């Protein structure tokens, strides 16, 4: 659309501890496709959708998809 | 900064009525640099920073930058 999107410009280079993550948002339609993890520290973290740990957290039955 | 940004993926293709817009945001460090207009209904519209009308609108002291 002509409406702005939430998009990532860089990927996080480390693994977020699972215990710190409370949800995720999809930002896959951007120039750099990303998954954004929402944390207990009230931070939003851009990550590589293709990385193994990211796909593990996405598949976690207790982690909700949140809107952007 | 691994924090998300607000970015535009395409530009609106018409000229917005000035009466409709109430502020603007800058999204120039994106793959497609844009000026985002905010409407009185709090909708956001992506536009080309280089269009003459866009620059004239944002130069208006009564149309503020909203970060
Ligand atoms: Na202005």
């Amino acid at each position: 659309v002509n409406t702005p999107s939430t998009c990532c410009l860089k990927y996080y280079e480390k693994v977020l501890p699972r215990r710190l993550v409370v949800g995720y948002r999809k930002a896959l339609n951007c120039h750099l496709p990303a998954i954004i993890f929402v944390t207990k520290r009230n931070r939003e973290v851009c990550t590589n959708p293709n990385d193994d740990w990211v796909q593990e957290y996405i598949k976690d039955p207790n982690l909700p998809l949140l809107p952007t």
